[PDB]
């Protein structure tokens, strides 16, 4: 919709955690980095989706969208073996100065831009807000008490592990997508029973079901008749209960004779 | 069995570049790194695609090698993003220690690692031979002149240079694949003009080219007959001909009526 003030809000950790010198307000910058890139990837993926399918792209582009969601997993798991990295460092040698002034700031920031986001969406969503007051917390804790200076990389870990946990579910239905397995709604058994119903139709020899993005699903099969059967009147009841029980986009059903 | 005896070479080179506090040695581990990571993927690809098609992935698993081939070039954009910003710390704060006592030494095993992968393959290895050639020669410039210092960064960015445009077209092709777009080698205009000229056929509605991988390619049809055809003949010279031509391991072609 109207998120433009999340980029700007963004800015808030980047440089205030500069000057703080933290990683929690990292690990927060991070979150946002996913969400605002799922964002992205989502805004991008619309205005694709307008363009008519070409020569050389028979489908479409619809594989933009786990495209995009693929890139925002990567860049998340970048930043994240980026603060691993650092935390591990700045537990070991522990020589680093914090104030808790600017991460106290910084964190309320990230509060209030999580609740506007939560407000937005009216899951991960709670369970990022959960994260954000907890890395609120950790900034009251060493603000409040300087003498405590390892909360900060403790904070890093459980954060990143946090966004991982979070955001392995995606990385899954990605990654099967890519991979064009069944789509999650869709059964390959209902599919076949509903092909096999049909009037005429005795077997199914090549049944592929395959997802272009969450929203697409395509299909195909080797629908083999009886002698005795009108093929065309067949493959219209198939193809009518496909796009109605399944809701497939596409359904090339080739009639061969038994 | 190439990396089978250049796996413990490789780690020659994270040892021997880290008594050297080198960087050049780590971009030949990078280059080595993406030829591991690449043919790495396609032996487990093979054991994967060895596996018969189920329930789940009604394509089989032939898509384990575009993914690797992701994987890897992700990997060795990874280790080009790390050095490239090692590299510019190390320029303009101008203190470290680099001795060529130990960068000659891993040089020379990178060098002769790449003409025994060389003679396995007995392209980019022409490319791979001068960048190899070209961290040898870096080396021999710092141990002899020791009081040259910057040889290290600058051959660290122009061989991330060379291993970014070496891999480019991999993910060019990669992209393609995901994004399910027409193979290169098939081309849209001659399939579909094959289509039409088969006795009978009079229109192509739905013409779909994409692939599985870089030799598995499937194809659709909505072809759309005469009154006066036979339906299977029509289908069964429409499927031999994309298969003698094309070489399309899948073909499901619709068979409507005018």
């Amino acid at each position: 919709a109207a998120c433009a003030v999340c980029f700007v809000f963004m800015a808030g950790e980047v440089v205030g955690g500069y000057l703080a010198h933290s990683l929690a307000i990292m690990t927060d910058a991070a979150h946002l980095l996913a969400d605002v890139g799922s964002m992205m990837g989502s805004l991008f993926s619309l205005w694709l989706s307008t363009r008519p399918a070409t020569r050389t792209m028979t489908f479409g582009w619809h594989r933009s969208e786990t495209l995009g969601a693929l890139a925002s997993v990567v860049s998340l798991w970048m930043v994240t073996g980026i603060l691993l990295y650092l935390a591990f460092v700045r537990l070991l040698h522990s020589d680093y100065h914090i104030e808790g002034g600017a991460m106290l700031l910084t964190a309320s920031i990230a509060v209030c831009a999580n609740l506007l986001m939560a407000f937005v969406l009216h899951v991960h969503v709670l369970g990022d807000l959960l994260q954000s007051f907890g890395v609120l917390a950790a900034s009251i804790l060493i603000y409040f008490k300087p003498q405590y200076k390892a909360a900060d990389p403790i904070s890093t870990f459980l954060f990143s592990i946090c966004a991982l946990g979070s955001t392995a579910p995606t990385l899954r239905d990605v990654l099967r997508i890519l991979m064009e397995g069944t789509p999650r709604n869709v059964g390959f058994e209902p599919v076949r029973d509903t092909l096999l119903s049909v009037p005429g139709v005795r077997a199914t020899h090549e049944l592929h079901l395959w997802a272009l993005t969450l929203t697409y699903h395509v299909a195909s099969a080797h629908l083999a008749i009886d002698s005795t059967a009108d093929p065309e009147a067949v493959l219209a009841e198939a193809s009518s209960r496909l796009y109605s029980r399944f809701g497939f986009s596409s359904c090339t059903l080739q009639v061969e004779q038994y």
